[PDB]
């Protein structure tokens, strides 16, 4: 089951830490375009990034 | 004290794991280009690398 558009993820950054992101597209290549909370945007894998609470 | 060219690292990688890397540039703004054994090249500043342990 894939996350949504306007959903909320966590996804790893350059620090390899990992940071609550938007997702603001699903791909059908399977993966996501997603944006940290400074604006910050990256394509990653679907299998790249998990649930947020 | 920066890494050297053809010295290995730690480097983060999309799955927010680190893994051995070389460093085929040390760049003047403080970043390197490092190559994962698979061959996949990426730049990366000099703070999110670590020692090859």
């Amino acid at each position: 089951s894939e996350f949504q558009i306007n959903e909320q993820v966590l996804a790893c950054w350059s620090d390899c830490r990992f940071y609550p992101a938007k997702v603001t597209a699903v791909n059908k290549d399977g993966t996501y375009t997603v944006k940290f909370y400074d604006g910050v945007v990256q394509t990653v894998k679907h299998i790249h990034v998990k649930a947020f609470s």
